[PDB]
């Protein structure tokens, strides 16, 4: 009979949790242990983990409401919101990093949000924020806590219109002196707001407002939803936030998942507002058959609300751990550099061809060809895609470049068949398929791009590379009506807001035209952006077919003919050098038309090539619009050292902006680069980075001392 | 001439706009105080131009000698809100200078102007009339290039590359343009052919350099919207960067038939090898941009367009961080609010806001008669966004349409199976568009306008259906929260009379979201609760509990209940009685369900809201105008004091600042009386001022 203690017996709560299809909240810490363990297996199997590599500390409020640490038997939570402070030693943080886990106890009042759960959830968020560590939220709730005064139930009355016929209706509810007394025989007068009265022989205290002695019935909870809605809203711009939906999320539940932005949905676990049964009655019909139709994975994932989906709670936890490996340990710390086995010093194997279609992910991480492995731009097996089920025109995810973490955005060259499911509420609604052309921003892909730039920026504080390859925005009616202009603008706002280095880069077979260029041009945020174009990329306000349709028309094509074709030329002269007889002019005009009707194609071809010669990177360098043109196969090596140099100098600027007399970026960049010895030329990225890194110790000193002179000069002289 | 050109375009000639502003300004007065006779210098417009150092400077010159396609004027006019005058610059595209194209210079000038406005904190108006980014080819290489055919005979069989002769090469050297093409010498039979590797041109503004400029200003306008009041009028057409410029400025009035697009119908039909679109208006006309919210407003023509810009400005400050422009008017603050909603029949939230004329007289609304200036009225009509004055105090106001919206949607021309679809949007419920409109308004009221705000909250919650959820309603609702967090002025949330605020709706407008600026108030005739009664009984007062209530308040039902449990009868007897138990339940159930509803409703009252301390006070509609006028005025005054304070060598926290201030008042002042506190502060701005510097 079970060789070991049945845990669902020792703690029935655990069984209720399992009965509702989710993990028992006090069992989630172990799930994070298991995932952190795998993190190491997948990175270095010969590593031997002790037991102190993972530490989970439960946090509960003390008397002054200050969260402290407590070790105690699970199932002892007085409120339905629990929290843990994890501090685990991971590959990118051998000495360990820390984060907090906030979770609804789904067994406690079905995970409902009451004033206490709310204030606790808020108290925890500020705990993380003040420390700068990530805030993980496991959501499994039933929303705001509802209720009625159960004390007024057993004793209210009905001022009927006609006592002997209740059907005729009533006029008001009230309590008898008896009831009015029954309340104090327990001290619950506040439970109601009455108004004295007498009648055909009796007392009548009409109820004007039922309030209830119990806390957590209505608006006070609503008040608490808002405290935490704005708290998360704020946290997202301050620390790495992320929510995992483990059973379901309703009301502020569905709003907290979104406000935290990054969200992982376990399949079968709905994210909803008002439930299907409620909607059905509302609509007076049996329209929906399951909450999944409202907030299931085919909605929230295809929608973009859920950045990822997981088959079960453990899978979802492993995805949170994986996501964190890219983020800094705490706010304002250098990005977690984890050198893999895929050295930076190598060529880039897979290369596109302006013919055969390709998956942009190949360029990103590589291809597993039937004859070996073609390495991509980034570290082998490092790409961690996100928002994969929404706006597939774009490809966003995290990655590592020579061990350096960064956000990556690519363009999907293949046409996406976005299939929209019919609306059950509309008897004559039809499943419909939208075809989204590759290399073109649509309302959804623009918004997605914006979302990604913002998520790399706010909590992750990451560098980012955009393999820009857009022919523009869709300008057709439908997409203009769907406000592609608004989502397109969001892109600019996101880049202006970005605080880490940005690399824009038109890849090989790529191009970046009119509308698309304006939203990614370095000038938008000169401080962090830089653009590069592959020697084999293209760029211009219009495409040749377009550029020609306006500045290389027929007449012009013909002028080129008369100048470059002997037959057409000599023919032109005969029609304009001598007065010919009608019969002869006709005879020759025909020979003209037929010649035009034979060279025209080739010549039209010639004009395109003329146009395409301006759309070259060489011109980009010439006009000073990019920083450099590059050799694709050499990109990895090049960017590896450009990012590392950029990052290294940025870290120095930030320090040189923590003291007193704030100076312009320029000056800080001056002061810094004068620290370099003649033996290292500024223009050399690998020369600078290596330098800064080899002297961090020394540098650290120079900066600290720089502050001392300040915080002691303004004082020494403050006479 | 120039004028004629511009008029062929359908727009007004650039140097004729100031005259239009002038005309509109004189109107403001005729509307304000008729009998006034402005003097020619009540308005002053100076054209701005670049100088040696490139630094903008004012000048007076020939209305038409601009060397670029971007023009700028510095308006300075005396208005009703600013008698001693207010300022603002106006940048525009010269539609006759290369079709308002954006060459690198038009760009760096525009950017230059924007920063000029941003540094002085003054509004930046933009008149859009352009063809987008400038395009061109190295025209000097067209008569000089050669084709190395596969076979000079039968040229139709291809070519290998373009080059320049030894001559053409000298043709460039001569006219000092040897830098128009990057080339590479070759050794064919006869002489050398410079193989064209890439063309550059001698003229500037042919491609990418143009795009750079486009970007530079895209981020410049993006930045300006968060720094100064920005607005733009679409006078002729706006293409590409022009259209992105209209959006990035956020505020936009669109002149009818003046399209805003990214690519013309021609290019697109061409793009789809078929005659899809007939007009550019189908792509960016007011039926497109106005209905979708990109164009807050539309004007019949340029003058009307400019008028609306001037009317919009009468609500915003003169320069960044300037006290909102108070403008007391005929309709004084001390009066009751007339129009009142009635759960019975339907109403228009506007009547509540601006009053309505009745076949008896003018029923005054909550705000100053005639001061409502609605915007974004062609998009998401579930919400009513606008600006008005409360006893002269300007402020953004958001109300809720209670009447169903019949959203009509045009078929898609490029999809031959498309059909005009009519989506009905129910009242008092957020949908993706209305939630989005709500956040946009809050964002626009806060960024350049810097206005206080009152939201007459009346929402059953968000749409939970599949469609509205599939369409991301969850994303736009959250936008609202972010907008409130960012708010920098005083906010007032007021659940109006026949109104309510439930589970999902209440969470995005709670005062705790931004304790520093918000406050909530509920009418004594309003409702609130996580669930609506129907929903509450649905869970907490079901069939069973209902029966338990019948068995307690209905004598015969208990009689019957008793018999079946206090004596043990014969089969036929137990059957008969059980039957009559049912007949009784199917008689009272209805009216008893009514009771459970009433029972639930008594929990959703403002009194409980006060009891719980979730609102500030319950109020009476008719008496709201009076209450709010002094609460706002009062808070405006304390905020003023909060800033003058904070601004010192020890900045503390709200609670603290607001407490060192309130500790300055006379001990006899009631920190709870708004009129008295405002009155005192105003009577002591200097006395208060002295004390400040006294630290
Ligand atoms: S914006 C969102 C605003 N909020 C809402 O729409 C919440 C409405 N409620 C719901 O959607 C449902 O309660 C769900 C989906 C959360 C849960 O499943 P349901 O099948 O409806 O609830 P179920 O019938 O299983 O009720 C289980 C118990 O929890 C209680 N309960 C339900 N909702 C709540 C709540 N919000 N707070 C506290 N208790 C609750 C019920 O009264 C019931 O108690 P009982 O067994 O003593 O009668
Ligand atoms: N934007 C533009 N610039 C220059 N010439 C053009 N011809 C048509 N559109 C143009």
């Amino acid at each position: 009979a079970t060789p070991y203690p049945v845990k669902e017996w020792l703690q029935p709560k655990r069984y209720k949790a399992h009965l509702m299809g989710t993990t028992y909240v006090y069992d989630f810490p172990e799930l994070f242990r298991q995932a952190s363990s795998s993190q190491w297996k997948n990175f270095s199997a010969d590593v031997k983990l002790t037991d102190d590599f993972f530490i989970s500390n439960e946090l509960i409020e003390d008397e002054n409401g200050e969260l402290t640490e407590v070790e105690r038997e699970p199932g002892a939570n007085a409120i339905g919101m629990v929290a843990f402070k994890i501090t685990v030693k991971t590959p990118e943080y051998p000495r360990g990093r820390q984060f907090v886990v906030v979770a609804n106890d789904i067994t406690f009042k079905i995970g409902s949000f009451g004033p206490q759960e709310d204030e606790f959830f808020n108290k925890v968020t500020e705990y993380a924020r003040k420390r700068g560590i990530p805030r993980i939220y496991l959501a499994a709730n039933s929303g705001a806590r509802i209720g009625m005064a159960e004390e007024i139930v057993p004793l209210f009355q009905v001022a009927w219109n006609d006592a002997a016929n209740p059907d005729k209706g009533f006029q008001y509810l009230y309590l008898t002196s008896e009831g009015m007394e029954t309340l104090k025989k327990f001290d619950k007068e506040n439970s109601v707001l009455t108004e004295r009265t007498v009648i055909n022989g009796e007392e009548r205290f009409v109820i004007k407002t039922i309030i209830g002695s119990e806390d957590g019935l209505g608006v006070e909870c609503l008040r608490g939803s808002g405290l935490i809605a704005g708290a998360t809203s704020r946290a997202y711009h301050d620390i790495f936030t992320i929510t995992l939906v483990t059973c379901r999320s309703v009301g502020i539940g569905a709003y907290l998942v979104r406000l935290g932005q990054r969200a992982i949905q376990v399949e079968g676990q709905p994210i909803i507002l008002t439930g299907a049964p409620a909607i059905n009655k509302m609509l007076g019909r049996e329209v929906y058959t399951s909450n999944l139709q409202l907030g299931g994975t085919q909605i929230m994932y295809n929608n973009g609300v859920s950045h990822l989906t997981a088959v079960d709670d453990l899978a979802g936890v492993e995805k949170i751990v994986e996501w964190m490996s890219y983020v800094p340990a705490k706010r304002n710390m250098p990005v977690p550099i984890l050198e893999t086995k895929d050295t930076w010093d190598r060529p880039v194997d897979f290369t596109p061809t302006n013919d055969e279609t390709y998956d942009v992910r190949w360029m990103i991480e590589g291809r597993e060809t039937e004859s070996g492995f073609e390495y991509g731009l980034f570290d082998k097996g490092s790409f961690f895609e996100t928002l994969s089920g929404w706006a597939k025109g774009v490809v966003v995810g995290r990655a590592r470049l020579g061990g350096i973490p960064l956000g990556v955005i690519g363009v999907e060259t293949r046409t996406v068949e976005n299939l929209i499911p019919a609306d059950p509420a509309n008897p004559n609604s039809a499943e419909t398929l939208i075809q989204e052309p590759g290399q073109v921003w649509h309302p959804n892909s623009a918004f997605k791009t914006a979302q990604a730039i913002n998520d790399f920026n706010n909590g992750e504080q990451l560098p980012m590379m955009i393999l820009a390859n857009w022919r523009g925005f869709s300008g057709g009616q439908r997409d203009m009506f769907n406000e592609v202009l608004k989502y397109g603008s969001f892109i600019v706002d996101a880049l202006v807001d970005y605080k880490q280095p940005i690399i824009i880069y038109i890849p090989p077979t790529g191009e970046l035209r009119g509308g698309s260029w304006v939203v990614v041009d370095p000038t938008i945020n000169a401080d962090q952006m830089e653009m590069y174009a592959d020697v084999n990329a293209r760029a211009g306000v219009l495409e040749p077919q377009g550029m020609v349709g306006i500045k290389f028309r027929r007449e012009k094509l013909l002028d080129t003919m008369n100048r470059l074709d002997d037959k057409y030329r000599e023919l032109r002269s005969q029609l304009s050098n001598k007065s010919l007889a009608p019969e002869v002019h006709q005879q020759i005009s025909k020979q003209l038309a037929d010649r035009e009707r034979e060279l025209l194609p080739i010549y039209g071809q010639i004009s395109l090539q003329f146009a395409d010669l301006h759309d070259r990177s060489s011109r980009m360098v010439a006009k000073g619009v990019i920083s450099k043109e590059l050799e694709w196969t050499e990109a990895r090596r090049f960017f590896f050292w450009r990012l590392r140099r950029r990052l290294n100098e940025e870290y120095l600027i930030k320090r040189l902006s923590h003291q007193v007399g704030e100076a312009s970026r320029l000056e800080k960049i001056a002061r810094i680069r004068s620290w370099y010895p003649a033996s290292v030329d500024h223009e050399d990225d690998r020369q600078v980075a290596t330098w800064i890194e080899e002297n961090y110790k020394t540098l650290d000193d120079k900066l600290k001392g720089l502050k001392l002179e300040s915080f002691a000069q303004d004082l020494a002289k403050k006479i």
